[PDB]
């Protein structure tokens, strides 16, 4: 038996901010506790967590290669010449480079806990045993042999999210984005169901490193895919998936899966429609991850959708137990989660009260092309906002009219409230989009106005400027209702 | 043939030109005539229709760069497992020129039609010049004894005929060629020397090195020690590096004296340390000045500064009451946007009845070497002499995905610069893939008055270069009354 400060119960990426900070920061003593210390099977997420292990990280790397598909094409329009029928993608490369990197950061945060006072590192599977008492054993299984025993004075709560499984025949032959990252070959033919982002990623790094003869289908269960983006910008990225050859069935959701003889797998539609392919992959969403933390020992209250219920401050409703991240269920996002940690122990351990914004968030979609968003979309402001007006670009940028891509049209969005000027939100399509909403964030924070955005110089030639040329609103939302001019 | 009257002539149908012309016609219904030199890009006058950005500046420029960068996105391609026959990759210069001149034609086209189209906005071909207070004469050449085409009579002139490359005074200078004629070159140089360390001759550069016969090697001199004066000392560190990593030789502390021909016909360069070069093209890019000299000033008594540049006070008003001059006439920042802004606010002023000055504090501007630099607002030394205490922030190292692609010399450098003792930031600094693509929203936030914590209270996107501008919090050193140091003393 041992005693901390804060015991933390998963090392990723927000309960690692807090266990950092906590201990170097403010002097306390730290226990942090995941169920393995390096990526991949049996447990996907390890030390570092799901973005390092299987998320943010590897998924950018495995785009990146993905977005040499269209380089390579696109290459030709600016005069560079190659051999293209001696074009392939190895896939087992590209897995291979990312596995090295995601244990590169594997091994460096081993190391920060043996060069940390008062932050120690425990493996395995730890449990709420009582209000002050966290308990560690060797598997999930609550009857599993004791490893430790920690008293805290203080228990973080940072397991994140696991993914969605639908309750059909045969979800036992499906696979999750955990298993994305470690197939040994590309598929040939993949369904990625789901419309949200992560289905929508995987989709295009599947469609560039399938083998000849290939296909990537997505499918969805409603009529447009990325639901709470901009409208704009989920039709727009439709057709941009589609021109690059991926296949997107909306209004369309598997009622079952069967095993066929040469291994692959039998899609049946709940329209009757059916589906032969090498791999079917479930991006239905992710819930947080709450059944093995025994929560009734110690009587910490859940929300009804299965989130760990906080207050702004982070504070479940047992005094000195504390959730942020996925379990929280609210927003999904590494940057999020690692603030909400740093608040807490700010909070908790130092003079200074603080509470995580969740407000004008920027984040993005690493599709090909990507989107970069910050912000309210525009059905959202009309209803918090009596007069709303968008302002729009919407355009093929010169370059990939002489590469070939033509479809790749750059959207450029900015709502605002049309009363006082007030930016409320910004959504962008596009080459560099990620990158150019960054600071876009920090305008939000100094209540820019669309005039602010317009009376600002550009820099010429970017896709960025066409957030500075934006002067006359293309329409408007008054009283929740949409139209071209005002009355 | 009758003389024809307007509220205002514009003499160059450029960046800053257009800007006012057009919005003196639509926003405020004046009639307006704009005089350029020639309608379409190229020979023999390079600018045209559009402007130095248009035909012979930022657009066809930007497009060359994209198409040098596929040299580095060929070779990264395998770290990410793409294979192909690397023996048969070929850059073909004149498949990229040909589309170059096609896209910048359109443009031409474009504008060519916006004045055959718009009511009270006229456009005249020929050579602009002052006769009097309010007639501009348009003659067939540059020569002020050349045949007169037209008289426009004027109550208010806009000067706005841009710049110039500047030639050095040595012997074979005839030998030699400017941006200008970069655009055009038949075949790519296998052998090139670029003279400058400003960003045309850094950018060409790149160009030049990517499309270089096998064999090839581009070579930039400069006369001082460091290239890209003006820019932040990290960054301009850095990009010798990476353009040195990339295989073109940086020669600094030279200048060439004299170049002369090899009876093969290559150029042989003699430097004034006496080192020799051969090369197939000499390209100078060592400045560029503004063009004053057609205009015949003298005639209505328009006061030029010392360096060259038009004088003008904060409005654009000459010394003669009517007169005004925007853009590199000015000789002040040498930017397409800046001349935009400029025309807006002189027309909003002198027609509009909303008074405006151009701000030319903390304006974003972009170098697209290869890898790129966005900058926006003062650099380290400049804010420690007017500052007492100045931190800076900085975060430099090869990001992830460049230890895969072979890349490992591409650092990414974000620099923050800060008035210490109130957090204002006062400059930006930027170097890597998609810098000037983060640094416009940057401008905004400079415009207002943002300090370092409204920064770091921004969540990040991730996983991106951008978000290492909302992660920092503690400076990296500090200037205290003008000393570098470590620590607050
Ligand atoms: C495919 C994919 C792509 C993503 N891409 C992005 C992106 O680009 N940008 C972005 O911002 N977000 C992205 N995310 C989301 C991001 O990964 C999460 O928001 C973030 O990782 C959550 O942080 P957290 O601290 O809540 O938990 P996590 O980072 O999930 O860490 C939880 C840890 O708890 C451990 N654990 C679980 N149960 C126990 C237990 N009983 N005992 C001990 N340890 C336990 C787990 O092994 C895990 O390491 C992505 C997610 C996925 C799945
Ligand atoms: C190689 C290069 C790259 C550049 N890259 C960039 C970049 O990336 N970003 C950026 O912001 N800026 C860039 N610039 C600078 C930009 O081109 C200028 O700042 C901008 O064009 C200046 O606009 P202006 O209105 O002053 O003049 P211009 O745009 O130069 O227009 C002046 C016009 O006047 C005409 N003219 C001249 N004399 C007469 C006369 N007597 N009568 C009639 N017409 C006349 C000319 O033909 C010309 O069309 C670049 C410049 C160069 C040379
Ligand atoms: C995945 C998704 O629906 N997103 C849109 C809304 C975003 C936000 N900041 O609320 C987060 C990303
Ligand atoms: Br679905
Ligand atoms: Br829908
Ligand atoms: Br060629
Ligand atoms: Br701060």
């Amino acid at each position: 038996s041992k005693a901390f400060d804060l015991v933390v119960i998963g090392a990723g990426s927000g309960g690692l901010e807090a266990g950092w900070n906590a201990a170097t920061l403010y002097g306390k003593r730290v226990a942090v506790v995941d169920v393995q210390t390096s990526h991949g099977p049996p447990f996907y997420a390890a030390l570092g967590g799901t973005c390092v292990n299987v998320g943010c990280v590897p998924k950018k790397l495995m785009v990146t290669g993905a977005q040499y598909m269209d380089h390579l094409r696109e290459s030709a329009g600016f005069g560079w010449e190659f051999d293209g029928s001696s074009v392939k993608a190895n896939w087992k490369k590209l897995i291979a480079a990312k596995n090295e990197a995601v244990l590169d950061i594997n091994k460096s945060y081993e190391g920060m806990f043996n060069d940390t006072e008062g932050l120690d590192f425990f493996l395995g599977w730890g449990s709420l045993e009582s209000k002050n008492v966290v308990v560690v054993r060797e598997t999930a299984d609550p009857k599993s042999a004791v490893k430790e025993r920690l008293q805290a004075d203080h228990i973080l709560l940072a397991t994140g999210s696991w993914p969605q499984m639908p309750a059909i025949p045969g979800i036992e032959h499906c696979i999750s984005s955990n298993e994305a990252f470690y197939l040994p070959e590309p598929p040939r033919r993949v369904l990625t169901v789901g419309g949200g982002f992560i289905s929508v990623e995987f989709a295009g790094i599947f469609n560039a490193y399938k083998p000849p003869g290939g296909k990537v289908t997505l499918c969805y269960r409603n009529n447009l895919i990325l639901r709470g983006f901009d409208e704009t910008i989920r039709e727009e990225v439709t057709k941009q998936l589609t021109a690059n050859g991926i296949e997107i069935m909306t209004n369309e959701n598997p009622a079952k899966v069967s095993l066929n003889t040469d291994g692959s797998k039998h899609v049946t539609f709940e329209s009757g429609k059916t589906l032969d392919v090498d791999v079917v992959m479930m991006a239905i969403g992710r819930i947080p991850r709450t059944n093995d933390l025994q929560l009734g020992n110690v009587g910490v209250k859940l929300t009804p959708k299965g989130g760990v219920q906080v207050d702004e401050f982070s504070r479940t409703n047992v005094p000195n137990i504390y959730a942020i991240g996925d379990i929280t269920d609210r927003l999904m996002l590494t940057p999020v989660a690692i603030n909400e940690g740093a608040a807490l122990v700010d909070t908790v351990f130092g003079n200074k009260p603080r509470k995580t914004d969740h407000t004008r968030v920027a984040s993005a979609v690493f599709s090909i092309p990507p989107i970069g968003t910050c912000g309210l979309i525009e059905e959202v402001a009309a209803k918090e906002f009596e007069k709303v007006a968008v302002y729009m670009s919407s355009f093929t940028p010169l370059m990939h009219n002489i590469s070939g891509s033509k479809y790749k049209k750059f959207v450029a969005k900015i709502v605002t409230n049309h009363s006082d000027g007030t930016v409320l939100g910004v959504h962008l399509l596009g080459d560099g989009a990620p990158e150019i909403i960054q600071a876009v964030g920090v305008c939000l924070r100094l209540n820019a106005k669309i005039s602010d955005f317009y009376n600002t110089i550009g820099v010429h030639p970017t896709s960025a400027e066409e957030l500075c040329s934006m002067r006359t609103p293309s329409y408007y939302y008054v009283k929740g209702e949409k139209m071209e001019k005002l009355p």
